[PDB]
Protein backbone atom coordinates (compact mmCIF):
# COMPACT_ATOMS: atom_id res chain seq x y z
CA UNK A 1 0.00 0.00 0.00
CA UNK A 2 0.03 1.66 -2.28
CA UNK A 3 -3.62 2.39 -1.57
CA UNK A 4 -2.84 3.75 1.88
CA UNK A 5 -4.81 1.42 4.12
CA UNK A 6 -4.31 -1.64 6.34
CA UNK A 7 -6.43 -4.69 7.02
CA UNK A 8 -7.00 -7.21 9.75
CA UNK A 9 -8.92 -10.48 9.87
CA UNK A 10 -8.84 -13.64 7.79
CA UNK A 11 -9.42 -17.35 8.34
CA UNK A 12 -7.19 -18.45 11.23
CA UNK A 13 -6.80 -14.79 12.14
CA UNK A 14 -10.28 -13.68 13.22
CA UNK A 15 -10.92 -10.02 14.01
CA UNK A 16 -14.04 -10.86 15.99
CA UNK A 17 -14.58 -14.31 17.54
CA UNK A 18 -16.17 -16.59 14.93
CA UNK A 19 -15.88 -14.15 12.00
CA UNK A 20 -13.40 -14.75 9.18
CA UNK A 21 -13.98 -11.44 7.34
CA UNK A 22 -11.35 -8.95 6.24
CA UNK A 23 -11.64 -5.52 7.86
CA UNK A 24 -10.06 -2.13 7.30
CA UNK A 25 -8.24 -1.15 10.46
CA UNK A 26 -6.16 1.84 9.37
CA UNK A 27 -6.44 4.55 6.71
CA UNK A 28 -3.31 6.60 5.97
CA UNK A 29 -3.72 10.38 5.90
CA UNK A 30 -3.55 11.91 2.43
CA UNK A 31 -3.30 8.49 0.80
CA UNK A 32 -5.36 7.17 -2.13
CA UNK A 33 -8.11 5.57 -0.04
CA UNK A 34 -8.28 8.59 2.25
CA UNK A 35 -8.21 11.26 -0.50
CA UNK A 36 -11.22 9.46 -2.04
CA UNK A 37 -13.09 9.48 1.28
CA UNK A 38 -15.47 6.55 0.81
CA UNK A 39 -13.46 3.87 2.64
CA UNK A 40 -13.71 3.92 6.43
CA UNK A 41 -12.01 2.00 9.23
CA UNK A 42 -14.16 -0.98 10.16
CA UNK A 43 -15.50 -1.60 6.68
CA UNK A 44 -15.65 -5.23 5.57
CA UNK A 45 -13.73 -6.03 2.37
CA UNK A 46 -15.84 -8.28 0.15
CA UNK A 47 -13.69 -8.43 -2.98
CA UNK A 48 -10.70 -6.82 -4.67
CA UNK A 49 -11.15 -6.51 -8.43
CA UNK A 50 -12.45 -9.91 -9.43
CA UNK A 51 -11.16 -11.78 -6.34
CA UNK A 52 -13.68 -12.68 -3.61
CA UNK A 53 -12.45 -12.02 -0.06
CA UNK A 54 -14.84 -14.32 1.77
CA UNK A 55 -13.14 -17.23 3.55
CA UNK A 56 -9.53 -16.45 2.66
CA UNK A 57 -6.48 -15.96 4.86
CA UNK A 58 -4.94 -12.63 5.66
CA UNK A 59 -2.07 -13.41 3.27
CA UNK A 60 -4.41 -14.02 0.32
CA UNK A 61 -6.20 -10.78 1.07
CA UNK A 62 -2.90 -8.91 0.87
CA UNK A 63 -1.88 -10.67 -2.33
CA UNK A 64 -5.25 -9.73 -3.86
CA UNK A 65 -4.50 -6.08 -2.99
CA UNK A 66 -1.03 -6.17 -4.55
CA UNK A 67 -2.03 -7.80 -7.84
CA UNK A 68 -4.44 -5.16 -9.06
CA UNK A 69 -3.04 -2.80 -11.60
CA UNK A 70 -3.10 0.92 -10.79
CA UNK A 71 -6.83 0.52 -11.25
CA UNK A 72 -8.63 -0.94 -8.27
CA UNK A 73 -12.25 -2.07 -7.83
CA UNK A 74 -13.17 -2.65 -4.15
CA UNK A 75 -16.42 -4.13 -2.89
CA UNK A 76 -17.20 -3.22 0.68
CA UNK A 77 -19.96 -3.52 3.27
CA UNK A 78 -20.28 -0.95 6.05
CA UNK A 79 -20.62 -2.36 9.58
CA UNK A 80 -24.30 -2.96 10.31
CA UNK A 81 -25.63 -2.18 6.86
CA UNK A 82 -28.05 -4.08 4.65
CA UNK A 83 -26.52 -6.36 3.50
CA UNK A 84 -25.72 -3.59 1.03
CA UNK A 85 -22.60 -3.79 -1.11
CA UNK A 86 -20.78 -0.65 -2.22
CA UNK A 87 -18.12 -0.22 -4.91
CA UNK A 88 -15.13 2.01 -4.48
CA UNK A 89 -12.83 2.68 -7.39
CA UNK A 90 -9.29 3.85 -6.61
CA UNK A 91 -6.01 4.60 -8.28
CA UNK A 92 -2.64 3.62 -6.89
CA UNK B 1 -18.07 -7.10 -15.88
CA UNK B 2 -18.02 -9.44 -18.90
CA UNK B 3 -19.85 -8.98 -22.18
CA UNK B 4 -17.08 -10.08 -24.54
CA UNK B 5 -18.20 -13.71 -24.21
CA UNK B 6 -15.01 -15.52 -23.21
CA UNK B 7 -12.84 -16.64 -20.27
CA UNK B 8 -9.08 -16.83 -19.70
CA UNK B 9 -6.54 -18.74 -17.64
CA UNK B 10 -2.80 -18.57 -17.04
CA UNK B 11 -0.63 -15.78 -15.67
CA UNK B 12 2.45 -15.33 -13.49
CA UNK B 13 1.85 -17.30 -10.30
CA UNK B 14 -1.02 -19.13 -11.97
CA UNK B 15 0.60 -21.02 -14.84
CA UNK B 16 -1.62 -23.04 -17.11
CA UNK B 17 1.33 -25.32 -17.87
CA UNK B 18 4.55 -25.57 -15.83
CA UNK B 19 6.90 -22.73 -16.67
CA UNK B 20 4.33 -20.97 -18.90
CA UNK B 21 3.15 -17.53 -17.69
CA UNK B 22 1.00 -16.77 -20.76
CA UNK B 23 -2.71 -15.95 -20.83
CA UNK B 24 -4.86 -18.47 -22.73
CA UNK B 25 -8.46 -18.44 -23.89
CA UNK B 26 -10.15 -21.44 -22.26
CA UNK B 27 -13.84 -20.79 -22.75
CA UNK B 28 -16.02 -19.07 -25.36
CA UNK B 29 -19.73 -18.55 -24.75
CA UNK B 30 -22.00 -19.68 -27.57
CA UNK B 31 -23.81 -16.66 -28.91
CA UNK B 32 -21.40 -14.12 -27.47
CA UNK B 33 -19.37 -11.36 -29.11
CA UNK B 34 -16.26 -13.49 -29.49
CA UNK B 35 -18.32 -16.37 -30.89
CA UNK B 36 -20.31 -14.30 -33.39
CA UNK B 37 -17.15 -12.62 -34.63
CA UNK B 38 -15.70 -16.10 -35.16
CA UNK B 39 -11.95 -15.42 -35.09
CA UNK B 40 -11.07 -16.08 -31.42
CA UNK B 41 -10.48 -19.74 -30.55
CA UNK B 42 -10.19 -21.84 -27.40
CA UNK B 43 -6.47 -22.45 -26.88
CA UNK B 44 -5.43 -19.06 -28.35
CA UNK B 45 -2.80 -17.09 -26.42
CA UNK B 46 -3.91 -13.55 -25.54
CA UNK B 47 -1.05 -11.00 -25.92
CA UNK B 48 -2.83 -7.67 -25.30
CA UNK B 49 -6.09 -5.99 -24.41
CA UNK B 50 -6.15 -2.45 -25.86
CA UNK B 51 -3.13 -0.70 -24.31
CA UNK B 52 -2.40 -3.40 -21.75
CA UNK B 53 0.29 -5.96 -22.52
CA UNK B 54 -0.32 -9.38 -20.98
CA UNK B 55 3.15 -10.93 -21.42
CA UNK B 56 4.10 -11.62 -17.82
CA UNK B 57 1.24 -10.52 -15.56
CA UNK B 58 -0.87 -12.06 -12.83
CA UNK B 59 -4.27 -13.49 -13.63
CA UNK B 60 -5.77 -10.68 -11.56
CA UNK B 61 -4.16 -8.06 -13.82
CA UNK B 62 -5.27 -9.77 -17.04
CA UNK B 63 -8.83 -10.02 -15.74
CA UNK B 64 -8.71 -6.38 -14.69
CA UNK B 65 -7.69 -5.16 -18.19
CA UNK B 66 -10.68 -7.06 -19.65
CA UNK B 67 -12.84 -5.55 -16.93
CA UNK B 68 -11.97 -1.95 -17.81
CA UNK B 69 -13.11 -2.16 -21.40
CA UNK B 70 -15.74 -0.09 -23.15
CA UNK B 71 -17.96 -0.49 -26.22
CA UNK B 72 -15.16 -1.41 -28.66
CA UNK B 73 -12.25 -3.67 -27.73
CA UNK B 74 -8.95 -4.44 -29.41
CA UNK B 75 -7.39 -7.89 -28.78
CA UNK B 76 -3.98 -9.01 -29.91
CA UNK B 77 -3.70 -12.78 -30.17
CA UNK B 78 -1.04 -15.36 -31.03
CA UNK B 79 -2.23 -18.14 -33.29
CA UNK B 80 -0.33 -21.40 -33.63
CA UNK B 81 -0.19 -23.03 -37.05
CA UNK B 82 1.00 -21.95 -40.49
CA UNK B 83 -0.36 -18.40 -40.69
CA UNK B 84 0.81 -14.99 -39.52
CA UNK B 85 1.77 -15.23 -35.84
CA UNK B 86 -0.11 -12.22 -34.47
CA UNK B 87 -3.79 -11.71 -35.21
CA UNK B 88 -5.68 -8.60 -34.17
CA UNK B 89 -9.34 -9.05 -33.35
CA UNK B 90 -11.65 -6.14 -32.65
CA UNK B 91 -14.96 -6.76 -30.87
CA UNK B 92 -18.16 -5.04 -29.80
CA UNK B 93 -19.44 -5.66 -26.27
CA UNK B 94 -22.89 -7.20 -25.81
Amino acid sequence: KGLGFSIAGGVGNQHWPGDNSIYVTKIIEGGAAHKDGKLQIGDKLLAVNNVALEEVTHEEAVTALKNTSDFVYLKVAKPGSGEKIMEIKLIK
